Formats: structure tokens, C-alpha cells, sequence
């Protein structure tokens, strides 16, 4: 395991209700020879929280995949996870601070990376509840992996659906009707949350374009604040939705809004999705 001296702090790297990941040195012979790594711990230790962190860190030592970020080990005192540093960081910053550098043949391999990264969550069986930008880390300029699996669960045998509803704040913005209404997580609402992550990647993360400001706008900025859920669900079934992103192909944004199908059952496959994304990426190439 990593010992808790050896760990030496260099700086933030997120941060959340219940989450912090930092940057540090592990550095045992402390000589500065040791590799930079990515830690992740509790913002506040609870009991309930520990018991989810266990899990989580359980998922991420099951897993490995060219696209999900790679477990290293678990640092005992307070327990801390420690995973590879991916030095671009995360998808979200690395798209809106080189959208230029970016164009959309790159962003349609990152977007075949993800669901090569879902496609095999779910043969796991596992929901993943949380894919958006901010979690998906950038190893290099043509790599992208899903770095967090805080909120993943595994769906019982018996069931093609999980039911759960944690306390606190959920990214509402990015879940599916289902999950809304019924606290219903699925791998098909997982797709629906894909579709946002799409979305995501062709405004070139463009602060008024969030899913946020944009359900917002939808609803109405003179909103309350529990009656924005339900706002939100109403919206969506009236079949109301995230708008094309500008400079957006019109066969991208069909695969977006395919994901955000109301009926579950309609929604596309991981599989099938990489595979029109992968078909539309060759179209652009020759
Ligand atoms: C510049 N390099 C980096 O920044 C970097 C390097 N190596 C890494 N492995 C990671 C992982 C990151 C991350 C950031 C937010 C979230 S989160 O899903 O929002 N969860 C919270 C905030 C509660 C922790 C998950 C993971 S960044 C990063």
C-alpha cells in the first residue's frame, strides 16, 4: 500500500459536498524520485460516506480498460484512493481552455473512447450515474478516460434498473426522466446522461451553453429552487431539450437526441452508438 508520510501535497485538483482529489508526490525514499499521482478522499467522513467509499474504491479495482482511469492503491491512516495522474486533466477544462486545438473529428474520437469506456461498465453490470465532462480525464491529446466512479452502482441480478436516492445535491441537469421521477438508474440512463455528454463536447463547454444555464433558461431564471426538479420534469416530458449546439452536424445531434428518448426502451446501445459515431468519424476522415 502507499504510506501516509511518503505523500507530499502539490495542489487541488476537484472538489465537491463530500470529495476532494489532490495532486501528489509519492515520494518514499523521499529524494524526489517518486511519480506525481491523483488522491482521492472524503471532504467529510461519515460513517454512511465511508461505506460508499469502500464500494467505490471495490468498483475501481474491479475495472480495467484503456478508457477508465487506473487504480494504483488505498492509503490507510481516513481512507484515501490513490489513482494515476492523467496530466491533462479533466475533459471539461482541457476542451475550454484548447477548444482551438480541438476540432470536431477529435472530439467524435473522444466521444468513441466514452462509450467503449460504458460498454464495458456495463458488461459489468455496473450504472455509472455521474458521466459528465468534469469526470472524464484526458491522458493525452488522443486519449480520454472516465476518471470517477463515485456514484456507480452494480444492478442487483434480479433487476435491469437501480433505485436510489442519496441525500444532498444530484446533477439533476444530466439525469434522465426516469431517474427524476423515480430515482430509476439504468444503463439506459446512462445513455440519456451520454447524450448530454455529447452535447457537452459540442459547445466547447461555452459558459451560457451549459445544460444548467440551458434548462434553466427553458424553465425560467425567476425559478424557485425545490420546484426546479419538477419544472424539469415537465419540460421533459413535453419533450423539451438541450438545443443543437452551434456548428453542430445535424447526424450528431440525432444521436443525441435519440438518447434522450422518454421511452427507456428506446434508447440506443453503447455498442451501436460507438458504432454510428465511429461509421460518421470515417465519413469526415476520407
Ligand atoms: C490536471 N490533472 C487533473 O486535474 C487530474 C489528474 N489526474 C486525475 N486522476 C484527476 C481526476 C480528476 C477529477 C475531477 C473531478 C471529479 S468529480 O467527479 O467531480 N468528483 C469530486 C470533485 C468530488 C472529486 C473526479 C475526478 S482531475 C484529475
Amino acid at each position: 500500500q502507499f504510506e501516509e508520510r511518503h505523500l507530499k501535497f502539490l495542489q487541488q485538483l476537484g472538489k465537491g459536498n463530500f470529495g476532494s482529489v489532490e495532486m501528489c508526490r509519492y515520494d518514499p525514499l523521499q529524494d524526489n524520485t517518486g511519480e506525481v499521482v491523483a488522491v482521492k478522499k472524503l471532504q467529510h467522513s461519515t460513517e454512511e460516506h465511508l461505506r460508499d467509499f469502500e464500494r467505490e474504491i471495490e468498483i475501481l479495482k474491479s475495472l480495467q480498460h484503456d478508457n477508465i482511469v487506473k487504480y494504483k492503491g488505498v492509503c490507510y491512516s481516513n481512507l484515501k484512493l490513490i489513482m494515476e495522474y492523467l496530466p491533462y486533466g479533466s475533459l471539461r477544462d482541457y476542451l475550454q481552455k484548447h477548444k482551438e486545438r480541438i476540432d470536431h473529428i477529435k472530439l467524435l474520437q473522444y466521444t468513441s473512447q466514452i462509450c467503449k469506456g460504458m460498454e464495458y461498465l456495463g458488461t459489468k453490470r455496473y450504472i455509472h450515474r455521474d458521466l459528465a465532462t468534469r469526470n472524464i480525464l484526458v491522458e493525452n491529446e488522443n486519449r480520454v478516460k472516465i476518471g470517477d466512479f463515485g456514484l456507480t452502482k452494480v444492478l442487483p441480478q434480479d433487476k435491469e434498473y437501480y433505485k436510489v436516492k442519496e441525500p444532498g445535491e444530484s446533477p439533476i441537469f444530466w439525469y434522465a426522466p426516469e431517474s427524476l421521477t423515480e430515482s430509476k438508474f439504468s444503463v439506459a440512463s446512462d445513455v440519456w446522461s451520454f447524450g448530454v455528454v455529447l452535447y457537452e463536447l459540442f459547445t466547447y463547454i461555452e459558459k451560457s451553453k451549459s445544460p444548467p444555464a440551458e434548462f434553466m433558461r427553458m424553465i425560467g431564471n425567476d425559478k424557485q429552487g425545490q420546484m426546479i426538479v419538477f419544472h424539469l420534469i415537465e419540460l421533459l416530458k413535453n419533450n423539451g431539450r438541450l438545443p443543437r449546439p452551434d456548428g453542430c452536424p445535424d447526424e450528431i445531434y440525432m444521436i443525441m437526441t435519440e438518447c434522450w428518448n422518454n421511452n427507456v426502451n428506446q434508447r440506443p446501445s453503447f455498442r451501436d452508438l460507438a458504432l454510428r459515431v465511429d461509421q460518421i468519424r470515417d465519413n469526415m476522415a476520407g
